[PDB]
């Protein structure tokens, strides 16, 4: 279960799954309740940031590039004004965050192959 692991998003915890069967791939997030499901685009991730090993708080932040006038906006608080969107996640498990972090990094490398 390296591609899928529990992760928090917006003070809410749920299971995070990595969907690569599509194109571009996407990271799915299902709440613990299973009533709310969030999907993230891995193609719009210029990079992947994570908390240091010296921080008891496990959180992985993803940079949603800067310019996205051509890319469809999430519509969830995004305005016409071009601005960089970042998604900060909170992990309740070091091993779980490490399983996703390393897995998410692989996807990046895959995007580089394209160009």
């Amino acid at each position: 279960p390296s591609h899928s692991g529990a992760a928090i998003f917006e003070k809410v915890s749920g299971i995070i799954a990595i969907n690569e069967d599509v194109s571009p791939a996407e990271l799915t997030w299902r709440s613990t309740d299973g009533d709310k499901v969030h999907t993230v685009v891995l193609s719009t991730i210029d990079k992947l940031q994570a908390t240091p090993a010296s921080s008891e708080k496990m959180m992985l932040r993803l940079i949603g590039k800067v310019d996205e006038s051509k890319k469809r906006k999430d519509n969830e608080g995004n305005e016409v004004v071009p601005k960089p969107q970042r998604h900060m996640f909170s992990f309740n498990n070091r091993t779980v965050m490490d399983n996703i972090k390393m897995t998410l990094q692989q996807i990046i490398s895959r995007y580089k192959d394209a160009d």
